[PDB]
């Protein structure tokens, strides 16, 4: 996975402090100031076990989405929520969509599930199409989708998601939607608002990217099925959410200006960054909707990750993602100054080269 | 599990802040001052993912035990290490000893293991005897022991552990030793020093009780089998140890006076506390070796946990531990002032009553 600055620094024989990381997609605003204050002023809570039931955290999450607290189960990162859903639903047959986030295949493999892959097509610009509907069959127990997709950044239109959601309902298939980056996309509500009466739908959320607290580990799962969620609480390990994460979560949801400030940055700097990248030669830039962009280098003989590492800039290589190949890379969208150094580095590598 | 002050407070209709908790066994010294300083001064590390490989943390743990770093895998609390060992060894048949720590049975059940229970006997003062040796058979894949035992506090003599360890070696049985509280016991090294050449032995450790950081969640597993430990690293969820826990761990191991100060407190206040309890009527006190004591109320009609809750003091009831019954309770050993309030409360409940 990206963000492994320590391993990148190790390969170069330097300290991770000298790397400009564009392989992790963390909100460049940093952790909310209020979250930092709360952590410093409540550090002493570390001396006691967290609330095994996470009452305050879950109340805050439920207030935030205006749903019953019984529908929510926080996790030690959304990563834990992915393993919890896999172990709790224990599918016999499940479908994933590739290119996509690798942890689903890992969690499903560990739970002993037959995995079917629906392949996105380069000829479709990696866009999810309605062709997937016919591929859904009664023997499938679960379908997992990433909305928006990692690494492409594409967000399937609500009508298509709704049609898949309805076909899953009729074929008794659980639909798991990974909304890790949904809060970066202006005015996108995701599916939490539609879970009442759609107990086959599961939504995964993360505070990692959006609130810039990847090191604390906090995510959550939301679903309206009483029995299934009761099962999820038993399947999850006790005390798995640390006390500081739970405190951070509660405080972060209280920042009323945070989202607007992110949308504004993404609309301004994010758009300028995307435009600048599209101006580079030998580079296809896919229209990502959140804080990262999938790139395809048109010269297969150019190792963009290696070239940028010489400049101490780390990008994500998508060479090993099923469905992609070595021409594919992913870069975060960060601050203007940081984005400028990445552009300068790419620009020097890509300009002056024949097709 | 104990330490659920929120749930206890909920049952009474009060705030957990008004309860004196003797149901969690946390070092009363609190978190090391150096750990608190380090956390405050490095809070910003939360903005990046932890090192997926935990190089610094594992180097510190390896330096501490003077063993190869390859033998260690930190966990999100020793609780995670218990689930990791269960899922990584995937035993078909395993033996546990009861009364004991409940998470082993839960982790084994989830991994689909046939569980055999070796029962400790009240007639033996709950002491582990050599009779267990004959109960070990070739069809067993694993044997799990708690050293010292939770909730009894008893530490099996090294010779008996060595004999069990050798019988497991000959019968190809993995021996897992839970040393969560071993550092509280003066001059007890545990088994880490003997793992070289004993790859069938696994040791679980926790920084939770000893360094008073239960809210941060940090424990670890140690074993000298190359392949098996490689498997454990794959079985464990990515980024499961949060960044602050990893930092705390490294700093805590640097406190050279911490252990002596704990042994001193335990030898002084701990002994005075144990003696005072033995003076109470209608109360059997087992000779615990760490920071907790198992109590047996001689009047079955006296609900000690309920009576103490009226005084806003929470103790652990061992009524639901397989092998024990409602006469059994467990109390932490804390500060002198705190211990005095517990004694006063017990003394008022127990004095003035006929046999
Ligand atoms: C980053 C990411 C995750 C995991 O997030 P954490 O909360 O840090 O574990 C899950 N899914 C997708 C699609 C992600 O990008
Ligand atoms: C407390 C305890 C654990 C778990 O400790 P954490 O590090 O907080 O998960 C495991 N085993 C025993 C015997 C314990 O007492």
């Amino acid at each position: 996975h990206g963000g492994n600055i320590r391993e990148p620094a190790t390969v170069l024989g330097i300290s991770p402090d000298q790397l400009l990381d564009f392989s992790a997609n963390i909100n460049p605003l940093g952790m909310p100031v209020s979250v930092k204050r709360a952590l410093i002023d409540n550090l002493d809570c570390i001396e006691r076990y967290p609330d095994a039931d996470y009452f305050h955290l879950h109340q805050a999450l439920a207030r935030h989405h205006q749903v019953p607290a019984s529908w929510i189960l926080a996790g030690n990162g959304e990563t834990e929520s992915i393993f919890t859903v896999a172990s709790g639903l224990k599918p016999r047959r499940a479908m994933i969509v590739t290119p996509g986030f690798a942890e689903y295949g890992r969690a499903l493999a560990q739970s002993g599930c037959e995995i079917r892959r629906w392949s996105l097509r380069e000829a479709d610009g990696w866009q999810l199409t309605d062709a997937i509907l016919e591929a859904l069959t009664p023997d499938l127990d679960c379908l997992f989708l990433c909305t928006p997709n990692n690494p492409t950044g594409l967000l399937p239109e609500r009508p298509l998601l709704q049609a898949i959601a309805d076909r899953c309902k009729s074929l008794n298939i659980n639909l798991i939607l990974d909304e890790a980056f949904i809060d970066f996309i202006p005015h996108e509500t995701g599916f939490i608002p539609a879970l009442k009466d759609n107990p086959h739908i599961w939504v995964l959320r993360s505070l990692t990217k959006f609130y810039a607290i990847p090191g604390l580990r906090l995510g959550y799962l939301v679903n309206s099925d009483d029995a299934a969620m009761a099962r999820m609480r038993r399947q999850q390990m006790p005390w798995s959410v640390n006390a500081l994460a739970a405190l951070a979560g509660e405080v972060a949801l209280q920042d009323s200006a945070w989202q607007q400030a992110t949308w504004h940055w993404l609309r301004e700097e994010g758009a300028r960054f995307y435009q600048a990248l599209c101006q580079l030669p030998l580079l296809t830039v896919y229209p990502g909707r959140a804080n990262y962009l999938l790139l395809r280098c048109e010269r297969e003989d150019i190792d963009l990750q290696r070239r940028l590492l010489t400049q101490r800039i780390l990008i994500r290589s998508c060479a090993n993602y099923p469905g992609l190949d070595s021409r594919y890379y992913r870069v975060a969208i960060r601050s203007a100054a940081q984005n400028e150094r990445l552009l300068a580095a790419l620009r020097n590598v890509l300009t002056g080269i024949a097709p």
